[PDB]
């Protein structure tokens, strides 16, 4: 029993984690076997971080204008390549602590876990989730870039996020291990702002038949709902639309708490023109929306 | 910017946990050096669970009785001795993970990452408070026991938890490693419930800093109070006492934000007596309080290990 935000073991990540200099800059690198990962802006000039050239500045850097260090010991740099916007540098040392991987790209509302690093250190492990706009609203200090979000399903991590910079609204933005940023950002400082954000429904709806598992009934009505009135209401509240898919992927949760989708729906419906009324749902007084219904499969039945 | 629940690197720990079985009970040991650590209820069956004699049931068991695997390996039992709620098998092999540590026992308020774990495999990291009442709001399935609860002070990992069961309520109880139950709880199958909780005064107060140096000031006022009158309300709403010591421990944060503790605990006294009013401070509507005054300043600050 119980619900909590709960990341995956850091492990196997901060075996990963390096330091990357290149000139002045400081940040985090990602090394798993023979390469390490970072972004690309680690070689962006102070002079212009507006319109960096990367391509152009990348081809002026030798091999030893990169120092990486893993722990008390200098990497060499032996290549380096552009991949989108990570820079790929090329060790002489294949990683011995690379565990089984993979990269993934994931899709808004996907939760993932953050392993907070600076100077190649880990620091902290939080979860959190793709926001709809496509931002994480991590917790992140200067240095933090290079810095990964990913899961462990099994004893493989998936990587699916590397953190590249903070917006002005101190919400986060990075792309996925290949270098393509998730939502329209670009690796520069330009006026670049997040869309209007929006509460991820299908991720709210999962916490809720959390919610029921764990005992707490309080919020469900004798009510139903079609789709698409449930989502004329929905987008009142600015929640995200519920898609048929997203019905499907809670029908395991549906079939084992005995609540049909639509039911739980008609209860998300009530909640959001009633509040709560002093009373909390999984000790919270907002409805959450950073567990997926997976994460709630995995935390509830194991 | 950004403020989230995080909890310590979990690497240092995941490299200690093994799986102990006996009999037909599988749960988490702890190996440290030649030492696998583990509740001492893995010595007992059904009958056993509900007045169960530990020293008994434990002269009855062999080394050969006690089946740990580290990962793939099997360890070999070369001894065993209890202490208090806690065993501890002695293992032919020391941990060559066992990482810088040390053994302490915490007070009700303070913070620890737990590492929960099944069949000696980790499965997620999350941050929690010992509450008051001490228990600990865990999320902890089945075959959960075992699994510990940490902090990182520089380079030395120190653990302060252990997962013992899980009491009606779904709320959870353990021992420090040497054993002794935080609270008035014992490990056998008895009618036991948690006392009423109260809210961690301090820990709350160092959240709201938090959310000042994030940018949230819309609970700031221009009172202040006495200590002694802000005790008279925060024991009215279930709070606990702040104490001198507390109002010292928040000191850097009072000095870096320009909020003194006591101009601090006037926003908390308005917001007790008000509500939020439609407001939330770091995306909470309820006052957080299992961050403590060093969480505040290790994560606004980023402290590596
Ligand atoms: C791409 C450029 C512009 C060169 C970049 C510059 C700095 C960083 N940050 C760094 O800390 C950093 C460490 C090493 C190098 O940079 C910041 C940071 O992002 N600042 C603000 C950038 C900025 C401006 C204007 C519109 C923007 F969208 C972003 C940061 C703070 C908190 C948490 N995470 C990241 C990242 C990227
Ligand atoms: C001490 C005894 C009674 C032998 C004990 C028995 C079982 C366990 N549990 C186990 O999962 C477990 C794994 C291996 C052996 O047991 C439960 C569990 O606690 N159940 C309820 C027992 C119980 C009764 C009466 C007052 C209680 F406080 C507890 C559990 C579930 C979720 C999370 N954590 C723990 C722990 C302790
Ligand atoms: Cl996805």
């Amino acid at each position: 029993s119980g619900f909590r935000k709960m990341a995956f073991p850091s492990g196997k990540v901060e075996g990963c984690m390096v330091q990357v200099t290149c000139g002045t800059t400081t940040l985090n690198g990602l090394w798993l076997d023979d390469v390490v990962y970072c972004p690309r802006h680690v070689i962006c000039t102070s002079e212009d971080m507006l319109n960096p050239n990367y391509e152009d500045l990348l081809i002026r850097k030798s091999n030893h204008n990169f120092l990486v260090q893993a722990g008390n010991v200098q990497l060499r740099v032996i290549g380096h390549s552009m991949q989108n916007c990570v820079l790929k540098l090329k060790v002489d040392t294949a990683n011995p602590k690379t565990p089984k991987y993979k990269f993934v790209r994931i899709q808004p509302g996907q939760t993932f876990s953050v392993l907070a690093c600076y100077n190649g250190s880990p620091s902290g492990v939080y979860q959190c989730a793709m926001r709809p706009n496509f931002t994480i609203k991590g917790s992140f200090l200067n240095g933090s870039c290079g810095s990964v979000g990913f899961n462990i399903d099994y004893d493989c991590v998936s990587f699916c996020y590397m953190h590249h910079m903070e917006l002005p609204t101190g919400v986060h933005a990075g792309t996925d291990l290949e270098g393509n940023f998730y939502g329209p950002f670009v690796d520069r400082q330009t006026a670049q702002a997040a869309g209007t954000d929006t509460t991820i429904t299908v991720n709210v709806l999962a916490w809720l038949y959390a919610a029921v598992i764990n005992g707490d009934r309080w919020f469900l009505n004798r009510f139903t709902t079609t789709l698409n009135d449930f989502n004329l209401v929905a987008m009142k509240y600015n929640y995200e639309p519920l898609t048929q898919d997203h019905v499907d992927i809670l029908g395991p949760l549906s079939a084992q708490t005995g609540i049909a989708v639509l039911d739980m729906c008609a209860s998300l419906k009530e909640l959001l023109q009633n509040g709560m009324n002093g009373r909390t749902i999984l000790g919270s007084a907002l409805l959450e929306d950073e567990f997926t219904p997976f994460d709630v499969v995995r935390q509830c039945s194991g």
